[PDB]
Formats: C-alpha cells, sequence, structure tokens
C-alpha cells in the first residue's frame, strides 16, 4: 500500500557493519556508527561497493515499477 524505497549501495555494507563496529566502538550511536561506516562506504574501494551496490539498485528498480504499478491500478481499491 505504498512502495517504499530499499537500499543504498551503503545498505549492505552498513548493515554488515552495524553490530561490528557498534560493539567495537561502543561510544557511538546510530547516527555514529552510520557517519562512521558511511565515510568508509564512500572510500571502500568503489570496485568493493559495486557488489552490494548492484543489490541497491535492482531493488530500487523494482520499487520503481511496483509504485509506477500501484499507481497504475494496484491499490487496495484498485485491484
Amino acid at each position: 500500500n505504498a512502495p517504499k524505497r530499499p537500499p543504498s549501495a551503503f545498505f549492505l555494507f552498513c548493515s554488515e557493519y552495524r553490530p561490528k563496529i557498534k560493539g567495537e566502538h561502543p561510544g557511538l550511536s546510530i547516527g555514529d556508527v552510520a557517519k562512521k561506516l558511511g565515510e568508509m562506504w564512500n572510500n571502500t574501494a568503489a570496485d568493493d561497493k559495486q557488489p552490494y551496490e548492484k543489490k541497491a539498485a535492482k531493488l530500487k528498480e523494482k520499487y520503481e515499477k511496483d509504485i509506477a504499478a500501484y499507481r497504475a491500478k494496484g491499490k487496495p481499491d484498485a485491484a
């Protein structure tokens, strides 16, 4: 009832880290564990983003068509 957004590319790399840095650095918040790894992501190689990225893309793409359809006549009161 409204296709929302999926991953970013970072999103995958991020999930994978969330615990790992939050445990190693238990002095961060969800905005620090995210800020730190966010930077990492930016400088994770790029060739190390691609693997994750491809997923984020595939899903955002799906969404965009599922919403395009949602509105097309997908909705609870559309069918």
